[PDB]
């Protein structure tokens, strides 16, 4: 396990997300079913020159995964993935301007609903969850797992669990007060609500 400090910026925009009284918190699901959709639009693009890009997968669609006795509710979708690179520096380098935007966008009086059009919708998550994992699996290297509660750092470990294939699973570990997003009535409404998505979107109802 390694662990890395947030670019001051992402610290910053982490620090302002988790914090805020923001009442429209319900963005969060379209903003992590945009970061898979852009995710599998990438895969089935590099599969046109590549086909052998899909022998890690051919199915491209994004599962929602409630479960209230763990408190987490899970986005698993079969997209590109991410290398370690991207994880540890690279998303975070091109995030940068996006991020600084944002909280200039916020200080002049925006919205947070706003984030995505920043490129830095997966920080969306923090509205609702004290903790995010990432478990990550690219065709150009191993399975991955990201993780971070805030509070300046994030740690990335190699993930000796479930093989993956190809794609990303987003944990959100749900804060006390927002269990209401495990319940199959209120994520049905928002994906209809608010998800763009040329990908099937399956809720995985618990038994
Ligand atoms: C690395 C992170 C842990 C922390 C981070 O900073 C961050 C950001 C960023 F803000 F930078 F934009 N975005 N982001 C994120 C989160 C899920 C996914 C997905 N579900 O695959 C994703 N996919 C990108 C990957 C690159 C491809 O070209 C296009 C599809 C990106 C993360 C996850």
């Amino acid at each position: 396990v390694e662990t890395f400090a947030f670019q001051a910026e992402i610290a910053q925009l982490m620090s302002l997300i988790i914090n805020t009284f923001y009442s429209n918190k319900e963005i969060f699901l379209r903003e992590l079913i945009s970061n898979s959709s852009d995710a599998l639009d990438k895969i089935r693009y590099e599969s046109l020159t590549d086909p052998s890009k899909l022998d890690s997968g051919k199915e491209l669609h994004i599962n929602l995964i409630p479960n209230k006795q763990d408190r987490t509710l899970t986005i698993v979708d079969t997209g590109i993935g991410m290398t370690k690179a991207d994880l540890i520096n690279n998303l975070g380098t091109i995030a940068k301007s996006g991020t600084k935007a944002f909280m200039e966008a916020l200080q002049a009086g925006a919205d947070i609903s706003m984030i995505g059009q920043f490129g830095v919708g997966f920080y969306s998550a923090y509205l609702v969850a004290e903790k995010v994992t990432v478990i990550t699996k690219h065709n150009d290297d191993e399975q991955y797992a990201w993780e971070s509660s805030a509070g300046g750092s994030f740690t990335v470990r190699t993930d000796t669990g479930e093989p993956m294939g190809r794609g990303t699973k987003v944990i959100l570990h749900l804060k006390e007060d927002q269990t209401e997003y495990l319940e199959e009535r209120r994520i049905k409404e928002i994906v209809k609500k608010h998800s763009f998505i040329g990908y099937p979107i399956t809720l995985f109802v618990e038994k």
